[PDB]
């Protein structure tokens, strides 16, 4: 019988080309998404057309908040409810925008950066353990993470905890049998919106070939952790960066 | 005059060195606290008895909130209020208590407030409050030195760790042409519960390398006085082991 | 036509591994000795057993001299003079034994087998690899997880395999414009001497999170050949642990 | 008695700096240089003005070979044989410079830098431990270490394997009583041999202050870590970069 995979965030870009590649591999998907829903819907339709009643949409808010505990043990419910097992998480949605030190309140980035970054990834954790062969969970870090970008302390402190997450789970699940890992994307897919002239100032910076990653390739990273040539895999974060966290100042 | 200090969770234990080192170097004090009222005020009263009008204290719950930054702001308020300026702020206050992943009386939600509350977002909501209200300015976090080999089932606190990692360089960066430091000082393990059993004791003691003990409070205390120091001036976003070796022991 | 690989110190254990992966994923491949003749000659023959003309063995010792210039660029040599080109270097060759600081080998020899085999030959195989330069080439460095929680008694053994960490970041950096991705695997404990103590072993398996047992040769293997692949074009610098968790564990 | 100290390239710049500031303290000081033999007559002469019999000096190549571990023992020996004791080392000298990938030939460049930033400061660590309070050993690092110079990749590896010998050492040194710890500057001390194109580049880029450190800077946090403030640190690099090494590329 196929394995079944949670994606959140799986609407659009790398959570997409995840989902896809996941799928494409022979995995049942469940594509979480909070404000895309006609491209996760369309994304469902797209699959199932491929393989009947292999993908389901969910769709919910990880904001932290009193409900979060509450919704991400549905996302999880969710993969049993329709496929009766749920084999892999991977945690790849996640807020991003500035949030100077010096209209949103600050307790609201507070909520959706942490919140998305880390703590709807802890939670998630939580009840996928709960509910439980090759287990295990894919966090989508960042490769910068010790280089921050100005103005970024809330999503870096997401993303630095999301990484205390990744060591602190796979020691604690590892006894079952359930690998923990991340993949650290450095930049990808640069918003279709932003001008070539800023995007060719980030792939300036790229050492190998001066370009962005592909949703893919940070796919195919997430891939082969799931994989049974990972199969010892636990605790590990793999960069996908061409080399940029590399470059110094 | 002085300068002055801000420390959180100063009522005992590490924070509580870390105000008399503070305070015997010449700053006045803002003695933080939450429950421990009595060994606040008793300490207020030691350092003012020693210098007058030289600390106060200042109760507040660091518990995630949606009020969290009001009450951040006000801990910077109260400094200002007492001494007209606000130079030091150590980010000590800390919760540190077990959350399994798989299964007190808490709620998670209680459990996620407390532990990133205190160890990570109020820390963050104070740097912004000082950095907002603003001479040798700095900002010292208590980190911890085990942040890579993590004690089983402690997820969320060592999740609020790493989160005052990924602060103390953001903010080392972005408050950098303010002329504020901001550095950490990560202790191994330090100052043992009296009450903690002595074979317990023991086997933490025995696993440091230099010299088979925990750090004492005053240890933990110098390398913050160090790093507020005029001997810290180029250091920023640099984060200080304390730990006698022991975070270099492979299991 | 096959592309080729060099892999250092591949007659036995890990090395052997990675060759026969790579070969059995299409590679021609270079197998590098140092004192295994026989080992790697038997191998070298299963090989073209399998298919003819795709293996052949090289000899060289590794250990740092005035000599290990030419020495590395005749390894190189040596592939491209069996196959044509050559697409892949895995540093694998590796002398580990203890070196106190407190009191046969003298302290230079030491010295010269550690550093040299760990670190100045992997940068030297690398210069030649860029050197002697469609396409996906890249080198992938034996690494080790435990880099910074390391054995007692070990420091050269310790300090060549943190010089090949920054060789590999080095090296990722400088190639990148040629194409030549840069990458290591690091594996925790992987393979016990098949003559270490029941107890010694066990000692070790037990500490192991991941199903308390040490990596098969096959899983280090594995990791290489994800990293030598079109899976991981956009992948350089990164060293990927093998471990099982082992490097988590507080001791 | 006085408490003594080796400094190894201690004739000029940082090295100089913190023979100066140890000397301060109340140390005596060996003086090894290589090639700067008038600056380094000139150091001790200045400090032995101050206190008599206080400074001596050590010529040695550090440069790896054959007989660099009595080199090493050498300069420790001077140590005893001026002052009776050796209370503290700085592993300071260092040589620098670029050694691409694709004059010198390359076996003397590997020589040259794996010995002076890690082979040297393996011996005379082994000869200080040997010949033994508050006796400490301190590592001049480099808080780039981890994006690194384009092309410089000896060198990188030498303070690679320095952080390598500071842990290992911190570790099997701790028993009796010798901590090891580690400074990393960022950019220090620019030299007037350099453009001012160059060195306003370098300048700028650093967060506090847009300036190099002094050396008197990089020996503030020497002194810190040979201090009795720094009596349960062993094993710690400290950075002194200005934030340097956090900004991104
Ligand atoms: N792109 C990069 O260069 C880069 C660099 C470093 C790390 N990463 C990491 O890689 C992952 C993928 O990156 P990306 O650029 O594809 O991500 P992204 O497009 O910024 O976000 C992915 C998705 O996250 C979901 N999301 C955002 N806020 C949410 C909320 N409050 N509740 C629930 N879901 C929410 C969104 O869902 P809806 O659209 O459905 O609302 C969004 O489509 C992220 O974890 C990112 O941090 C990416
Ligand atoms: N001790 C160690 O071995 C060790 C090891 C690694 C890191 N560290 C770090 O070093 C710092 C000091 O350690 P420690 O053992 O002295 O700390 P601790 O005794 O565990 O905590 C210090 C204080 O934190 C305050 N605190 C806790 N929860 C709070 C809340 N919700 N709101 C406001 N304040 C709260 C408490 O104040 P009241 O008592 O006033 O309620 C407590 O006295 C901590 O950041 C710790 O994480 C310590
Ligand atoms: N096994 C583990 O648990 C573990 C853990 C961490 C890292 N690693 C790394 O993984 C790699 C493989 O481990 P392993 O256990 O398979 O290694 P190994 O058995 O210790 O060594 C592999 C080969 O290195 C070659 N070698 C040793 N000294 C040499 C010299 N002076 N010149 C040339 N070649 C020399 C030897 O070749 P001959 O037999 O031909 O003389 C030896 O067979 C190593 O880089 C190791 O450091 C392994
Ligand atoms: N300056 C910076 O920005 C910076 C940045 C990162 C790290 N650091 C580190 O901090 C330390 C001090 O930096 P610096 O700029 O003061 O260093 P430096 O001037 O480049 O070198 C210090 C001394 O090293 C000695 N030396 C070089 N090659 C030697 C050899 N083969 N044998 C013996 N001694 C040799 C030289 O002594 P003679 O003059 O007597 O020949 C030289 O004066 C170094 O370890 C350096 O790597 C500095
Ligand atoms: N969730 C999330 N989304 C991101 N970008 C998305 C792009 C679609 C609109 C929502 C924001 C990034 C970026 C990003 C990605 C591209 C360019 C610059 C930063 C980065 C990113 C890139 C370089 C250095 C540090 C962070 N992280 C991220 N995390
Ligand atoms: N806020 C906080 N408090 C702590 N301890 C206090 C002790 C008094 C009651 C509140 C909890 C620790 C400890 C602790 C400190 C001593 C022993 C073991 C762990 C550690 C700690 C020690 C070794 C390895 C990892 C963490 N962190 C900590 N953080
Ligand atoms: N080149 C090389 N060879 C190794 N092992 C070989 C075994 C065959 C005879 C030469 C030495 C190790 C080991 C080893 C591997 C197994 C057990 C303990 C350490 C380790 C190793 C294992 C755990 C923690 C730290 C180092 N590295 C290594 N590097
Ligand atoms: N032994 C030594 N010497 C250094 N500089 C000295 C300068 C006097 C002539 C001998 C070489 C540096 C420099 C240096 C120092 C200043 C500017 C740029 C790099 C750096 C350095 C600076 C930035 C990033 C990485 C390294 N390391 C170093 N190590």
């Amino acid at each position: 019988e196929a394995p079944a995979a949670v994606v959140t965030g799986a609407a659009k870009r790398i959570g997409r080309a995840i989902a896809v590649k996941l799928h494409q591999t022979g995995y049942r998907v469940v594509i979480h998404y909070h404000n895309s829903a006609e491209a996760a819907v369309s994304l469902a339709d797209e699959l199932n057309k491929e393989r009947s009643n292999t993908a389901v949409v969910c769709q919910a808010d990880l904001t932290n908040s009193n409900v979060l505990p509450a919704s991400c043990e549905e996302i999880i419910n969710s993969c049993f409810r329709a496929f009766g097992r749920c084999d892999v998480l991977v945690n790849n949605a996640s807020a991003f925008y500035p949030t100077p030190l010096v209209g949103k309140t600050v307790e609201t980035q507070v909520a959706e950066l942490i919140g998305t970054n880390a703590i709807a990834p802890f939670l998630l954790t939580m009840s996928f353990a709960q509910r439980q062969s090759n287990l295990s969970i894919v966090n989508l870090c960042d490769a910068m993470v010790d280089q921050p970008c100005m103005a970024f302390s809330l999503y870096n402190m997401g993303k630095h905890a999301l990484v205390g997450l990744t060591q602190s789970a796979a020691l604690e699940l590892a006894p079952y049998g359930i690998r923990v890992n991340g993949v650290a994307p450095g930049v990808s897919l640069l918003p279709v919106a932003m001008g070539e002239e800023e995007k060719d100032k980030w792939r300036r910076k790229v050492p190998l070939g001066r370009r962005e990653a592909s949703a893919e390739q940070i796919a195919d990273a997430v891939i082969f952790l799931v994989s049974g040539s990972a199969q010892y895999i636990t605790g590990s974060i793999i960069k996908v960066d061409g080399g940029l966290s590399l470059v110094h100042a």
